């Protein structure tokens, strides 16, 4: 025994698996959006509204919906951002062809039209988007509190905001006749006891030892360092593994390294700088050094007061470190998944030099666009763009539906706001329901993120439809 | 106990199988058409549209259908292409031989009408197609492109197109007064991290090893090359073996070889070309040599930046590599799936060198001689003539409602066009619904093909009626 099922009940059969998807999904589109509660066979309670999360909890019965996430979850890891807006848009887009199969069209027509909408759409975007540079740190600190808000901790203490754009300010490589940059170069520390503001930026490699040896110089100047994975016979080899200790002078001696730190007493000796105990390799990246004595170099190393140490000026001036101390663990563990999340937003603009607004102020000029274009392809395809453009402006009913606000009028007043000239950039505000210009309001995203949501949705939506018949065996 | 079926309920019972395994490949008959959703009984996923790949994984209840499918296979071998096509011609021969037994015409008159009918198409297609050599590259390229076109790589870029016709165009043998061609002459290597582009033809035989000695002479000229499947005693036994390695030197020096590839150190004394590690019969295939120092030779050996080794102008000058290197995995394995299928549809022109139009324009030929030829049979069989061609002509509406037109009115139009003088290449584009020239839209196939696809046919339906009675035991 099996099961074959072939024809429109098949496709209406991966459609209401579509619209269930996005059925789990579309109240928590932020910001100021509601949140799931998940319950696990072990008992355990989480509360979330990121996206990538959800998806990885929730449990799916259903194969097509099993590929529709898959493509979804696959998003998130090439570019970091838009996991939900490639739900919803894939959700939009598949209710309105719907509505087209009832009016006997064929599906090869429809999907000939939305893959002839979406490179009109990837075009439209490289239009309407505006240059931004490093100098033009203002828009770098706008782009990073829009990122880094809507939680505890945010631009009440901006420092944060400063923090992330100086740390990612400080490492630029220029390739591609284009800045570069990866998370590699920048690392955290992280550490109870402490305040918010407390946490700060050094132009520095750090880590917060509480201990080094106390008869040694804890400052070092013009500096070298080494980076380490390195009866009567019983009392002789006693004594061979006591030389072996002053074999650590002996070597150090031959190589002429101040500060030399190992993987894992004579210290006395040494003080006429040891340090007791991934992280080698990221101070050879800094020291220019590695881990048969090779050596790395920095211009100042330090030992303070909890208790720190500290490494300033490296051979290698494209690394910084950044501390976090907080007075509880609760906040300094979702700070780091806040935080460098927001570095690596400023992180996907710096690779790529655009910036367009948020607010749903993109979306009403692409559906200007396609209703401008529909008419030049003249056949049965014309419907098919123009169910493309009402299932776009259909994403910010969804925005502004989640915001308390009435969403007819809400869309309607933006789309005469946008029939008059210039105006293209505004959208709606959600601390207050009427529409303001979101340039002025700072609030932006980068174009990769933008562009990687409409491809991910066409691209989940048009294989759903253009499958005919199920089998198993 | 056991069952006996016989007479007009057993052939009924043969034909609905029949009519379930061509319904089961109908809507997938391409370009331009839909997949379908195969799960297995572990629970993955699978998304075709390739016939020959549909009939291993569907599975199959009744018998006289696993004797259909089974020719069906028997046939994707043999030739290469044309596995639906002989499905869905020997679904339409067996539902159109359903209207004559409701007229109570005996079996033995049906197929001997089919059989009398096969006989004067094959004719027809040796007839109405035209001649094409290596010379006529513009229709090799043609050939290639309809072959290798409808996935992401494609002639967008058509580099690809001529990297296989170029490819081919080296080998060609003359044999039979014709030329002749095999895929073992003509080998590709594949790697990850490249661009679609970047993939090149050589007209030499390339390995992409990373590694070759560094002493040696990485410039080899006018050169021979080996290609090899080849206390104190302990002490003695050790250095025996290490002189062992001085004896490779030993035996090359015995015949003067300059780069020797072993199958699985003192590099340094055979730099005062070793390379490290089926590749070595290639090898063989290419250098004239073979695998008690049989040297083969070549014109120049290099190794070059990722890295990789080269033989070029070996003494075998019918040989050639190609390399693709892509940026996914996932790019790169299908490609060969797509570029070594293009290049052995090239190979089916080659080794038969008549070629005919596609896009339906070939049915509506032999659909006009067979109804010219039908009045000359005169008796009951004239009956079974005139159901075979409105079984051909059944096939291109499968083609016209596949892509979404009104299939009627696109089969009248195209018989009209047909009754006019010349006009013989006319037949439908899919890319815009009116019917146009498909030579000089340069849609092509080989003959040898469509002959496979009539004569298997054919071979499955006369096999299908003829049986009488069904016995189990
Ligand atoms: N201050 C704001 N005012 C208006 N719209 C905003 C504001 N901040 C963000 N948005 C909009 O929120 C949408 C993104 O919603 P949300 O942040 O919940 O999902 P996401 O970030 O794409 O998801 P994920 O982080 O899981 O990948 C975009 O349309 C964006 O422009
Ligand atoms: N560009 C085209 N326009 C019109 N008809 C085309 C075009 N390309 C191919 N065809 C037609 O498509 C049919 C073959 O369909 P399809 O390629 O799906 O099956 P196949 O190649 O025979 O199958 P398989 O590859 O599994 O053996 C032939 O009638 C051929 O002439
Ligand atoms: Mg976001
Ligand atoms: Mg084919």
């Amino acid at each position: 025994g099996s099961s074959r099922t072939y024809g429109k009940e098949a496709l209406r059969a991966n459609i209401a698996a579509v619209k269930a998807i996005e059925e789990a999904l579309k109240s928590t589109y932020g910001p100021r959006g509601m949140d799931k509660m998940l319950v696990d066979s072990l008992g355990d309670i989480t509360i979330t509204n990121d996206g990538a999360t959800i998806l990885d909890k929730m449990d799916l019965q259903h194969p097509t919906g099993k590929l529709l996430v898959q493509i979804a979850k696959g998003q998130d890891e090439e570019t970091a951002d838009g996991t939900k807006t490639a739900v919803i848009l894939a959700g939009e887009l598949a209710k309105k062809a719907e509505d087209l199969l009832y009016k006997e069209i064929h599906p090869t027509i429809i999907v000939s039209g939305y893959k002839k909408a979406e490179e009109i759409a990837l075009k439209t975007i490289q239009e309407i988007a505006q240059p931004v540079t490093i100098n033009d740190t203002d828009v770098l600190r706008k782009v990073a509190l829009t990122s880094l808000g809507s939680k505890a901790v945010a631009g009440a203490r901006e420092y944060l905001a400063d923090l992330v754009v100086k740390a990612v300010a400080q490492v630029a490589e220029l390739r591609g006749d284009k800045w570069y940059v990866d998370l590699d170069n920048v690392q955290i520390v992280k550490k109870h006891g402490g305040s918010v503001n407390d946490t700060q930026l050094v132009y520095g490699i750090v880590v917060d030892k509480e201990v080094v040896h106390p008869g040694m110089p804890k400052r070092i100047e013009n500096a070298k360092i080494a980076l380490l994975d390195a009866p009567t016979q019983m009392h002789k080899f006693l004594e061979e593994e006591e030389n072996i200790l002053k074999e650590k002078v002996d070597k150090i001696a031959a190589t002429g390294a101040n500060v030399v730190i190992c993987q894992k007493v004579a210290q006395h000796y040494l003080a006429k700088l040891a340090v007791r105990r991934s992280d080698l390799e990221k101070l050879a990246r800094a020291t220019g050094g590695r881990v048969e004595l090779d050596l790395g170099y920095a211009a100042l190393v330090e030992e303070r007061k909890d208790k720190m140490v500290f490494v300033e000026g490296a051979k290698n001036p494209k690394s910084v470190s950044i501390l976090i101390r907080g007075g509880l663990e609760r906040v300094v563990d979702e700070t780091e998944r806040a935080l460098r999340d927001a570095l690596g937003t400023v992180a996907d603009v710096i690779r790529d030099g655009r910036a367009v607004a948020g607010g749903g102020a993109v979306e009403i000029e692409i559906a200007k666009r396609l209703r401008k274009y529909a008419p030049q392809v003249g056949g049965k395809e014309q419907l098919a763009i123009e169910a493309y453009a009402n299932a776009i402006e259909g994403l910010i009913m969804i925005l502004a539906e989640n915001a308390g606000l009435d969403p007819i009028d809400k869309l309607m007043q933006l789309r005469s706001l946008h029939e008059n000239e210039t105006n293209k950039w505004y959208g709606l505000n959600l601390f207050t329901g009427n529409p303001e210009d979101m340039w002025k309001l700072g609030v932006i995203e980068p174009a990769l993120v933008k562009m990687n949501a409409v491809k991910a949705a066409t691209e989940a939506v048009t294989l759903v439809l253009r499958i005919d018949d199920i089998v198993a065996a």
